[PDB]
Protein backbone atom coordinates (compact mmCIF):
# COMPACT_ATOMS: atom_id res chain seq x y z
CA UNK A 1 0.00 0.00 0.00
CA UNK A 2 1.26 3.31 -0.86
CA UNK A 3 0.82 6.15 0.81
CA UNK A 4 -1.21 4.22 3.44
CA UNK A 5 -1.07 4.37 6.74
CA UNK A 6 -0.83 1.57 9.87
CA UNK A 7 -4.12 0.14 10.27
CA UNK A 8 -5.35 -0.23 14.17
CA UNK A 9 -5.06 -3.67 14.96
CA UNK A 10 -8.31 -5.00 15.03
CA UNK A 11 -10.15 -2.50 12.31
CA UNK A 12 -9.91 -5.14 9.61
CA UNK A 13 -9.98 -8.89 11.09
CA UNK A 14 -11.12 -10.49 7.78
CA UNK A 15 -7.23 -9.67 6.61
CA UNK A 16 -4.97 -12.15 6.10
CA UNK A 17 -1.37 -13.01 5.33
CA UNK A 18 -0.56 -15.43 2.77
CA UNK A 19 2.89 -16.39 3.20
CA UNK A 20 5.37 -18.64 1.38
CA UNK A 21 7.49 -21.04 2.32
CA UNK A 22 11.49 -20.09 1.75
CA UNK A 23 13.98 -22.50 3.29
CA UNK A 24 14.09 -22.13 6.96
CA UNK A 25 11.65 -19.44 7.36
CA UNK A 26 8.21 -17.99 5.67
CA UNK A 27 7.75 -14.82 3.45
CA UNK A 28 4.54 -12.96 3.04
CA UNK A 29 3.95 -12.72 -0.40
CA UNK A 30 -0.25 -11.78 -0.54
CA UNK A 31 -3.04 -10.71 1.55
CA UNK A 32 -6.65 -12.65 1.35
CA UNK A 33 -9.63 -12.22 2.78
CA UNK A 34 -11.07 -14.92 5.17
CA UNK A 35 -14.60 -15.68 4.32
CA UNK A 36 -15.13 -19.32 6.39
CA UNK A 37 -13.24 -20.37 9.61
CA UNK A 38 -11.72 -22.77 6.83
CA UNK A 39 -11.88 -20.73 3.60
CA UNK A 40 -9.42 -17.81 2.39
CA UNK A 41 -10.17 -15.62 -0.99
CA UNK A 42 -7.57 -14.29 -2.61
CA UNK A 43 -6.30 -13.10 -5.99
CA UNK A 44 -5.94 -16.08 -8.54
CA UNK A 45 -2.51 -14.94 -9.44
CA UNK A 46 -1.13 -15.31 -6.15
CA UNK A 47 -1.23 -19.18 -6.10
CA UNK A 48 0.02 -19.39 -9.44
CA UNK A 49 3.59 -20.50 -8.18
CA UNK A 50 4.20 -24.25 -7.10
CA UNK A 51 5.31 -23.23 -3.89
CA UNK A 52 3.84 -24.30 -0.18
CA UNK A 53 1.76 -22.39 1.30
CA UNK A 54 0.08 -21.28 5.08
CA UNK A 55 -2.16 -18.56 5.93
CA UNK A 56 -1.75 -16.34 9.10
CA UNK A 57 -4.77 -14.71 10.29
CA UNK A 58 -4.82 -12.04 13.31
CA UNK A 59 -1.90 -10.89 12.14
CA UNK A 60 -0.54 -7.19 12.43
CA UNK A 61 3.26 -6.76 12.42
CA UNK A 62 5.00 -9.56 9.71
CA UNK A 63 8.41 -8.96 12.06
CA UNK A 64 7.33 -9.63 15.65
CA UNK A 65 5.34 -11.38 17.48
CA UNK A 66 1.76 -9.80 17.94
CA UNK A 67 0.05 -12.79 20.47
CA UNK A 68 -2.94 -13.04 18.11
CA UNK A 69 -1.34 -15.07 15.39
CA UNK A 70 -2.79 -18.37 13.80
CA UNK A 71 -1.06 -20.16 11.47
CA UNK A 72 -2.81 -22.72 9.22
CA UNK A 73 -1.74 -24.71 5.98
CA UNK A 74 -3.37 -24.67 2.83
CA UNK A 75 -5.19 -28.05 2.40
CA UNK A 76 -6.74 -27.29 -0.94
CA UNK A 77 -6.22 -24.12 -3.70
CA UNK A 78 -9.51 -24.17 -5.73
CA UNK A 79 -8.30 -21.36 -8.90
CA UNK A 80 -11.00 -19.87 -10.99
CA UNK A 81 -11.57 -22.47 -14.08
CA UNK A 82 -11.20 -19.48 -16.23
CA UNK A 83 -8.34 -17.91 -14.99
CA UNK A 84 -5.24 -17.60 -17.57
CA UNK A 85 -2.11 -16.33 -15.63
CA UNK A 86 -0.74 -14.98 -18.99
CA UNK A 87 -4.03 -12.69 -19.34
CA UNK A 88 -4.61 -10.95 -15.87
CA UNK A 89 -6.59 -8.24 -18.04
CA UNK A 90 -9.24 -11.36 -18.86
CA UNK A 91 -10.49 -11.18 -15.18
CA UNK A 92 -10.71 -14.11 -13.44
CA UNK A 93 -8.65 -13.61 -10.61
CA UNK A 94 -9.59 -15.10 -7.86
CA UNK A 95 -9.65 -18.19 -5.72
CA UNK A 96 -10.63 -19.85 -2.79
CA UNK A 97 -8.11 -21.77 -0.13
CA UNK A 98 -9.54 -24.54 2.19
CA UNK A 99 -7.41 -24.58 5.19
CA UNK A 100 -5.64 -27.70 6.62
CA UNK A 101 -8.26 -26.43 9.77
CA UNK A 102 -10.76 -24.00 11.21
CA UNK A 103 -9.18 -20.94 12.64
CA UNK A 104 -11.02 -19.49 16.01
CA UNK A 105 -12.72 -16.36 15.57
CA UNK A 106 -12.05 -13.56 17.83
CA UNK A 107 -11.77 -9.55 17.75
CA UNK A 108 -8.70 -9.80 15.36
CA UNK A 109 -9.97 -13.07 13.24
CA UNK A 110 -13.60 -12.88 12.16
CA UNK A 111 -15.64 -14.26 8.67
CA UNK A 112 -15.43 -11.16 6.03
CA UNK A 113 -18.35 -9.45 4.87
CA UNK A 114 -19.35 -9.86 1.19
CA UNK A 115 -21.39 -8.24 -0.82
CA UNK A 116 -24.49 -9.07 -2.31
CA UNK A 117 -24.38 -10.86 -5.90
CA UNK A 118 -24.32 -8.08 -8.88
CA UNK A 119 -24.05 -5.49 -6.33
CA UNK A 120 -21.89 -2.00 -8.25
CA UNK A 121 -20.74 1.05 -6.05
CA UNK A 122 -21.66 3.96 -7.40
CA UNK A 123 -18.84 6.62 -8.55
CA UNK A 124 -16.27 7.59 -5.35
CA UNK A 125 -17.72 5.11 -3.31
CA UNK A 126 -15.70 5.17 0.08
CA UNK A 127 -12.99 2.03 0.00
CA UNK A 128 -10.26 1.38 2.00
CA UNK A 129 -7.88 -1.06 1.06
CA UNK A 130 -5.46 -3.03 3.57
CA UNK A 131 -2.36 -4.94 3.45
CA UNK A 132 1.16 -5.57 4.06
CA UNK A 133 2.21 -5.17 0.22
CA UNK A 134 5.40 -2.49 -0.56
CA UNK A 135 4.82 1.05 0.36
CA UNK A 136 6.34 2.46 -2.73
CA UNK A 137 6.50 1.41 -6.40
CA UNK A 138 9.60 -1.13 -6.28
CA UNK A 139 9.92 -0.12 -2.55
CA UNK A 140 9.73 -2.73 0.38
CA UNK A 141 6.49 -4.83 2.48
CA UNK A 142 5.22 -2.61 5.15
CA UNK A 143 6.23 -4.57 8.46
CA UNK A 144 2.68 -3.14 9.97
CA UNK A 145 -0.84 -3.48 8.02
CA UNK A 146 -1.14 -0.45 6.06
CA UNK A 147 -4.30 0.78 5.07
CA UNK A 148 -5.54 3.64 2.29
CA UNK A 149 -8.66 5.41 1.34
CA UNK A 150 -9.49 4.91 -2.19
CA UNK A 151 -12.78 6.05 -3.70
CA UNK A 152 -13.88 3.72 -6.37
CA UNK A 153 -14.07 4.85 -10.24
CA UNK A 154 -17.19 3.47 -11.76
CA UNK A 155 -16.84 1.06 -14.81
CA UNK A 156 -17.63 4.28 -17.26
CA UNK A 157 -14.89 6.16 -16.25
CA UNK A 158 -12.02 3.65 -15.41
CA UNK A 159 -12.55 1.74 -18.74
CA UNK A 160 -12.74 5.17 -20.92
CA UNK A 161 -9.20 5.70 -22.52
CA UNK A 162 -7.49 8.12 -20.42
CA UNK A 163 -7.61 5.41 -17.38
CA UNK A 164 -7.57 1.57 -18.62
CA UNK A 165 -9.29 1.63 -21.80
CA UNK A 166 -10.79 -1.69 -22.24
CA UNK A 167 -7.68 -3.67 -20.17
CA UNK A 168 -10.39 -3.20 -16.97
CA UNK A 169 -13.61 -5.21 -17.52
CA UNK A 170 -16.85 -5.47 -15.93
CA UNK A 171 -16.08 -8.16 -13.89
CA UNK A 172 -14.03 -5.68 -11.81
CA UNK A 173 -13.24 -2.82 -9.52
CA UNK A 174 -11.11 0.07 -9.91
CA UNK A 175 -10.29 2.27 -6.97
CA UNK A 176 -7.88 5.10 -6.16
CA UNK A 177 -5.96 6.60 -8.86
CA UNK A 178 -4.86 9.91 -7.16
CA UNK A 179 -1.11 9.48 -8.14
CA UNK A 180 -0.69 9.01 -4.50
CA UNK A 181 -2.37 5.88 -2.94
CA UNK A 182 -2.81 2.74 -4.01
CA UNK A 183 -2.55 -0.90 -3.45
CA UNK A 184 1.00 -2.84 -4.67
CA UNK A 185 2.80 -5.80 -5.00
CA UNK A 186 2.29 -8.05 -1.82
CA UNK A 187 -1.46 -6.22 -1.12
CA UNK A 188 -3.04 -9.41 -4.22
CA UNK A 189 -5.43 -11.09 -3.15
CA UNK A 190 -5.89 -8.98 -0.54
CA UNK A 191 -9.81 -6.81 0.21
CA UNK A 192 -11.11 -3.85 -0.65
CA UNK A 193 -13.26 -2.69 1.82
CA UNK A 194 -16.12 -0.52 1.10
CA UNK A 195 -18.80 1.16 3.46
CA UNK A 196 -22.32 0.27 2.41
CA UNK A 197 -25.65 0.81 4.07
CA UNK A 198 -22.86 2.03 6.81
CA UNK A 199 -21.50 -1.52 6.89
CA UNK A 200 -18.00 -2.05 5.14
CA UNK A 201 -18.17 -5.01 2.64
CA UNK A 202 -15.61 -7.06 0.35
CA UNK A 203 -16.01 -5.79 -3.13
CA UNK A 204 -12.83 -6.42 -4.05
CA UNK A 205 -10.28 -8.82 -4.57
CA UNK A 206 -7.14 -7.01 -5.52
CA UNK A 207 -5.69 -8.05 -8.75
CA UNK A 208 -3.24 -5.51 -10.54
CA UNK A 209 -1.93 -2.07 -11.06
CA UNK A 210 -0.06 -0.53 -14.08
CA UNK A 211 3.12 -2.10 -15.42
CA UNK A 212 4.40 1.84 -15.33
CA UNK A 213 4.10 1.36 -11.32
CA UNK A 214 1.72 1.37 -8.47
CA UNK A 215 0.22 4.44 -7.69
CA UNK A 216 0.46 5.76 -11.18
CA UNK A 217 -2.23 8.87 -11.71
CA UNK A 218 -5.54 7.92 -13.71
CA UNK A 219 -4.28 4.28 -13.32
CA UNK A 220 -6.56 3.60 -10.07
CA UNK A 221 -6.01 0.28 -8.43
CA UNK A 222 -7.92 -3.08 -10.29
CA UNK A 223 -9.42 -5.71 -8.45
CA UNK A 224 -11.70 -8.48 -9.03
CA UNK A 225 -15.25 -7.30 -8.16
CA UNK A 226 -16.30 -10.08 -5.61
CA UNK A 227 -19.94 -9.63 -6.27
CA UNK A 228 -19.58 -11.03 -10.13
CA UNK A 229 -18.27 -14.61 -8.47
CA UNK A 230 -21.05 -14.85 -5.69
CA UNK A 231 -22.32 -17.73 -7.09
CA UNK A 232 -18.64 -19.21 -8.21
CA UNK A 233 -17.51 -18.86 -4.63
CA UNK A 234 -20.98 -20.83 -2.95
CA UNK A 235 -20.20 -23.52 -5.51
CA UNK A 236 -17.01 -24.32 -3.82
CA UNK A 237 -17.48 -24.43 -0.66
CA UNK A 238 -20.73 -26.23 -1.18
CA UNK A 239 -18.63 -29.00 -2.80
CA UNK A 240 -15.23 -28.67 -1.19
CA1 LIG B 1 3.16 -10.91 14.06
Amino acid sequence: VVGGTEAQRNSWPSQISLQYRSGSSWAHTCGGTLIRQNWVMTAAHCVDRELTFRVVVGEHNLNQNNGTEQYVGVQKIVVHPYWNTDDVAAGYDIALLRLAQSVTLNSYVQLGVLPRAGTILRNNSPCYITGWGLTRTNGQLAQTLQQAYLPTVDYAICSSSSYWGSTVKNSMVCAGGDGVRSGCQGDSGGPLHCLVNGQYAVHGVTSFVSRLGCNVTRKPTVFTRVSAYISWINNVIASN
